[PDB]
């Protein structure tokens, strides 16, 4: 009756964190479980976090949302991984593209259980897809558009034409990005950090360059104005090994 679904969100509050206090942010990645609402209608809402500093309450910002392509509880076997790029790693990434468009480059990969989980290769047979959460970014390195919304489904799909094989379809039928929420979240972290650690403006020159998922700065270094909350603290670790699955699949 109902597809499984993945909704990724971020819970943030203002608090005194440690700076290894100081005034910055307490954040944690969370999943919202809803297969009822129409896709793209999650709201920013107060979470369960409170602030030791001033009694303020956390807010929860839906970031993105992806429905599974097919009915059934088995759709709950679909999920994904996501991580930001860094001028610290083994692989490189499109540094001039980022420069030009002042946005951050991310890698997303689809996965399936049984779990390590199994990696769903893209059509062109790559292990992962290079994306930006912003529109208009075109990469000369990968000669592709990078915007997730425009490219993911399409990339894990293959109508079979010049391919000659059985049409291939993506396990996720659409990737909806909450642009406004993301911009709201990045600004928040950009501001906080420019204040806390103003040298960080050297490579983080725009709010659009903020990694709001794994909270690494471009240089590779985790922002000094964020204190991340892992599973110990009600959170979810994203990243190369950070597995998240759709849910709420119903058979009827």
């Amino acid at each position: 009756a109902n597809p499984s679904r993945l909704i990724v969100a971020i819970e943030i509050v203002e608090d005194e964190i440690p700076l290894t206090k100081v005034d910055g942010l307490k954040a944690r990645i969370i999943l919202i479980e809803d297969n009822t609402s129409e896709v793209g209608t999650q709201r920013v809402l107060p979470g369960t976090l409170v602030s030791d500093k001033d009694g303020s309450q956390s807010l929860v910002y839906p970031l993105f949302e992806a429905p599974v392509s097919f009915f059934g509880k088995l759709g709950d076997s679909n999920g994904m991984r996501v991580w930001s790029t860094t001028t610290a790693d083994i692989e490189e990434f499109d540094e001039a593209a980022m420069a030009k468009f002042k946005t951050r480059q991310f890698r997303i990969q689809l996965i399936e259980k049984p779990e390590s989980p199994v990696i769903v290769k893209t059509a062109d047979q790559q292990d992962y897809l290079n994306i930006t959460f912003d529109k208009g970014v075109y990469s000369d390195m990968y000669n592709a558009d990078l915007y997730v919304g425009d490219v993911l489904v399409d990339s894990y799909s293959d109508d079979g034409v010049v391919s000659g094989l059985s049409p291939l379809y993506s396990p996720f039928s659409q990737f909806y990005v909450y642009h406004e929420n993301i911009d709201l979240v990045r600004q928040m972290i950009y501001d906080t950090e420019m204040r806390v650690n103003p040298a960080a403006a050297a490579h983080t020159t725009a709010p659009g360059e903020i990694d709001f998922l794994t909270f690494l700065a471009v240089d590779g270094d985790p922002y000094q104005g964020i204190q991340v909350l892992g599973p110990l603290d009600g959170g979810i670790t994203l990243g190369k090994d950070g597995n998240i699955y759709a849910s709420g699949g119903t058979d009827g």
